[PDB]
């Protein structure tokens, strides 16, 4: 029902995407090793945030893990090409762990927007719906990328509704809070807040890709744009979330943070 299923890869594509896979476990899996280190040097109240990064990490890390070894898992090499075999490629499992991911991954953001208590949960709460009913909505449409195009587009609509709806609320706390944050950071969560559009517009193009190139190096160009977005939709806004983190904790007294400010 995937557009991966549908085809006889070549060689060398396969080992791409074989490859894809396999550098993007490492890499969150060294994202991880590094925001659990910096912990000490948070003020224990931008802590949970560089913390929801080591879950991220750890997230789109066992699903490109499970991909990767579901990836290879599945195919033979049989008389030119890698084939299917009789056991599944699907990037399924990915929209699931974005269930969990996208909202984890907001509210480290709100977190370093200083929202607390009932404006924290307050936002957190219309995001993460909002995140949902995007995801879910794409998970449907992605179900007929081969058998209904028609409905891919129209499901795909309604996820974009959802997306729009669920940017306008992340800028309008930035664009609007943007005052109460400190350490000099009230200036990077606006920067921090285009490239949190960039990575999230890779998947709807990772989406709308079984329309266009409904061909097999058309799938490795869908897994070309898969590994990006996770490269700087999880890992980059997160190291940035601890650099907004830590400037936040240096600046209203956390001494830790002082000096680990300073041996920079
Ligand atoms: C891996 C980390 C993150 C934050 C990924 C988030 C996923 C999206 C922004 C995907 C969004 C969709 C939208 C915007 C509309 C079409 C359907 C999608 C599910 C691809
Ligand atoms: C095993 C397959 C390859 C994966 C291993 C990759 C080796 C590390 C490569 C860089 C990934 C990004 C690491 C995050 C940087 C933290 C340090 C920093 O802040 O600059
Ligand atoms: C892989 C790394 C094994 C150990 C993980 C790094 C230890 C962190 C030390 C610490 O912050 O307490
Ligand atoms: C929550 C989502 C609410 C309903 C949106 C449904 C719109 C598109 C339905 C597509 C199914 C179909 O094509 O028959
Ligand atoms: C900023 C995120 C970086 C993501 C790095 C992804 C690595 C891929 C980079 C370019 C690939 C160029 C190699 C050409 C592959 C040809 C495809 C094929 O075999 O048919
Ligand atoms: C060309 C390469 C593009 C660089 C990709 C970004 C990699 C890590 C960004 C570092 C995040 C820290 C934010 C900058 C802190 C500051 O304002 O000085
Ligand atoms: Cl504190
Ligand atoms: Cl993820």
């Amino acid at each position: 029902k995937n557009i991966e299923s549908l085809f006889d890869y070549s060689a060398g594509q396969f080992e791409f995407i074989d490859h894809l896979l396999t550098m993007g476990v490492g890499v969150h899996f060294a994202a991880l090793i590094f925001f659990l280190v910096v912990s000490q040097f948070v003020a224990p109240k931008y802590r949970i945030a560089t913390a929801l990064s080591c879950i991220v990490m750890v997230s789109a890390g066992l699903i490109l893990n499970s991909q990767a070894v579901m990836w290879t898992d599945a195919y033979a090499y049989v008389d030119g090409s890698y084939q299917l075999q009789d056991l599944t490629f699907s990037n399924g499992y990915r929209y699931v762990n974005w269930m969990a991911t996208i909202p984890c991954l907001l509210l480290q953001l709100l977190i370093v927007l200083n929202l607390k208590g009932k404006e924290l949960f307050s936002t957190a709460t219309w995001l993460i719906l909002a995140a949902w009913g995007m995801i879910i909505t794409g998970y449907v449409g992605q179900l007929y990328e081969v058998d209904d195009i028609a409905q891919l587009m129209i499901w795909g609509a309604v996820s974009t509704a959802f997306f729009v709806v669920m940017n306008w609320i992340v800028g309008t706390k930035i664009f609007k809070n943007r005052a109460t944050m400190l350490g000099g950071t009230d200036s990077t969560i606006t920067k921090v807040f285009w490239l949190m559009m960039f990575a999230w517009t890779l998947y709807p193009i990772a989406y709308l890709v079984p329309a266009f190139m409904n061909n097999a190096d058309g799938v490795v160009l869908r897994q070309l744009l898969f590994t990006i977005a996770d490269i700087s939709s999880k890992v980059i806004y997160g190291l940035m979330i601890t650099y907004i983190a830590i400037q936040q904790s240096a600046a209203a007294g956390y001494v830790p943070a002082q000096q680990a400010l300073g041996r920079i």
